[PDB]
């Protein structure tokens, strides 16, 4: 599913993201743009083997098993297929235990070279929220 912007601010605001360990909407809304242009089928493979999946560009490394990514962690507890889908709960759910793992939202590189530090709030404007 390629979201429309409103849209996808107000299923993130229905998800608790707006003002999530003090990131407003506006921050995901950006990061999610730039990582992935709204489309949660997105996959993306990184140099070391792992690859990056959905909305938010979660990585395999880390988060989800995807079966091919040899010594990584499953800490969000889910395979990496579910954060493709058209329902965003798990990409969501993960995103927030990663952003709670101390470095904030400076796990998203698209985020830290696109978003922080800009006018956020205009990804939200104009929408009905
Ligand atoms: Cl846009
Ligand atoms: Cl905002
Ligand atoms: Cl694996
Ligand atoms: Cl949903
Ligand atoms: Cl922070
Ligand atoms: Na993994």
């Amino acid at each position: 599913k390629v979201f429309g912007r409103c849209e996808l601010a107000a299923a993130m605001k229905r998800h608790g993201l707006d003002n999530y360990r003090g990131y407003s909407l506006g921050n995901w809304v950006c990061a999610a743009k730039f990582e992935s242009n709204f489309n949660t089928q997105a996959t993306n493979r990184n140099t070391d083997g792992s690859t990056d999946y959905g909305i938010l560009q979660i990585n395999s490394r880390w988060w989800c098993n995807d079966g091919r990514t040899p010594g990584s962690r499953n800490l969000c507890n889910i395979p990496c297929s579910a954060l493709l889908s058209s329902d965003i709960t798990a990409s969501v759910n993960c995103a927030k235990k990663i952003v709670s793992d101390g470095n904030g939202m400076n796990a998203w590189v698209a985020w830290r070279n696109r978003c922080k530090g800009t006018d956020v709030q205009a990804w939200i404007r104009g929408c009905r929220l």
